[PDB]
């Protein structure tokens, strides 16, 4: 059963409306009906103390795409990628 | 050198025989002769304080499959997926 | 936009010139002009307290390859793999 993994990297100090962006992302994920999310905190990072936050979502491609369309209206740096995975039931 | 990544997401409060399921998984992994395992703890998650636990195993497909056959007899929710990776020697 | 994910697993107690190897890796990554790195610490692991350290780099294949050529001169155990991902802009 084919799915996409969506991985989002951002900083903990990143804000949306003064409030933590990663919390806002997890909350949009939930409001959109995503199957789930897992959030990690790193110990070190750089892109281009403010620690990496990483979200992983495994969902149907259509759902990841819908979420991507929301993420688009948000200015943060970090990184977004997807990858194909096979979910086992 | 082709391998599979197997990724398992579960809750920290999940139990097998009253004892922590993630510890039981790591222990089966070891008893089966898996090449390795890495275990992470998240800071937030949801599916469908109890924090996400994630296991990653990179191994031969045959081995991941054998492990899958054990995981099948266990009732937990969470998520299991595999993905192709290329291991460098 | 195709990229590679490079994932490196090593122990926290691993050393390069008496100094922590993971810090040395992150520092080479930066000196080579990698697009970024994210570093995680696990809670448990085995291969074949010394906790897993995991680095993730998402970059152009050419860059990951160049980094691989440096990693080659270093003796540590752990694990290195790559995987194809699609970065969204
Ligand atoms: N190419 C990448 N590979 C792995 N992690 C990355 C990459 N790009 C960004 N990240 C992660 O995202 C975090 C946030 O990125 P970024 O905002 O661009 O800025 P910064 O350099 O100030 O941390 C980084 O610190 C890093 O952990
Ligand atoms: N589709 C998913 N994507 C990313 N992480 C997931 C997904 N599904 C489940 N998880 C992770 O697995 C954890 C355990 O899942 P679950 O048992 O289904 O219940 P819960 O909602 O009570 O946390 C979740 O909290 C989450 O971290
Ligand atoms: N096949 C693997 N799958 C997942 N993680 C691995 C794998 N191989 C190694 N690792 C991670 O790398 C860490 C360092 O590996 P290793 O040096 O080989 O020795 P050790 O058994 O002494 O921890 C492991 O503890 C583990 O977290």
């Amino acid at each position: 059963h084919h799915m996409k993994l969506l991985k989002i990297y951002l900083g903990e100090k990143d804000k949306h409306s003064g409030k933590p962006l990663f919390e806002y992302l997890v909350k949009r994920a939930y409001e959109l009906g995503m199957k789930g999310v897992t959030v990690y905190r790193g110990i070190m990072g750089f892109g281009h103390p403010d620690l990496p936050i990483v979200l992983e979502i495994v969902d149907e491609e259509e759902r990841i795409n819908l979420f991507l369309k929301e993420i688009d209206n948000i200015d943060f740096d970090g990184l977004v990628f997807t990858a194909d995975v096979n979910v086992v039931k």
